[PDB]
């Protein structure tokens, strides 16, 4: 079967890192979206601008808004994008065939929505590079970031080539985590997100996302289906998406 794909990048990110899967999962006659978050890609606000998680995610919501009564979507989210995945569900769970986590956070309906952050923060503390600043926003203060770009080579896009590397450092802008806002946030649902299919896809050799984290969540709370991709770094969208479109064509044909 086809389907109808929404791709959705990480923090500091934008639609520009599915330019090589897109094409491919089109080229299997499936319908694809790739859409920037807001403050990401080419969209023109800043991150100082936006104050959580859940109004970095406007992009996704408004999106699936417009979808037509009876029209469903797979999310399919990297990294960071998983907890873009749990605010939508929670408010469009009829609209979602089944939700793709590509070495990305799984949120659960049982912490609260910065639980699993905070555990990946305990394992990988030294993000190198990268710099932080502060910002107010609706009283609160958020600590942004910049992803360094030693960080970037070493750890995020490992065994990607040079000229993908390139587009990395030229792309990625400021983002936040917003992670003191997660942890005083509303829970996920157990009958919107908790209701969701969720497919788990990772590789060993992912290096920011090591196998003791992705392990862990698995195991906190256990997906629907998990595939194990061989080889590969945390951009299987980059060094493995031939592996992860053959993927996400077995999840277009179990879900609907």
């Amino acid at each position: 079967a086809f389907a109808h794909f929404v791709l959705i990048h990480t923090i500091c990110h934008g639609a520009w890192i599915w330019h090589k899967l897109k094409p491919l999962l089109e080229a299997l006659g499936h319908k694809v979206t790739a859409l920037d978050l807001a403050a990401s890609g080419v969209d023109p606000r800043q991150i100082e601008e936006i104050g959580s998680f859940d109004e970095y995610s406007e992009p996704l919501l408004t999106f699936l808004e417009a979808l037509p009564p009876g029209e469903k979507v797979i999310l399919v989210g990297e990294s960071c994008g998983g907890l873009n995945i749990a605010i939508a569900a929670d408010k469009y769970c009829e609209k979602i065939a089944a939700a793709v986590f590509h070495n990305s956070v799984l949120p659960d309906t049982e912490h609260c929505p910065s639980y699993v952050v905070d555990k990946l923060m305990e394992v990988f503390p030294d993000w190198k590079d990268t710099t932080y600043f502060t910002y107010t926003k609706d009283g609160k203060e958020i600590t942004g970031l910049k992803l360094g770009f030693t960080l970037l080579r070493e750890n995020l896009y490992t065994l990607c080539g040079p000229e993908e590397y390139e587009l990395a450092k030229m792309l990625t802008r400021k983002g936040s985590l917003f992670q003191n806002i997660l942890a005083k946030r509303p829970f996920f649902t157990k009958e919107g997100y908790g209701s969701i299919k969720k497919i788990y896809v990772w590789t060993d050799q992912d290096e920011i996302f090591l196998p003791e984290f992705q392990l862990w969540q698995i195991e906190n709370y256990k997906p629907d289906k998990v595939y194990k991709v061989e080889g590969g770094d945390h951009k299987l969208q980059l060094t493995k998406t031939k592996e992860i479109a053959e993927i996400l064509q077995e999840v277009a044909d179990t879900y609907n």
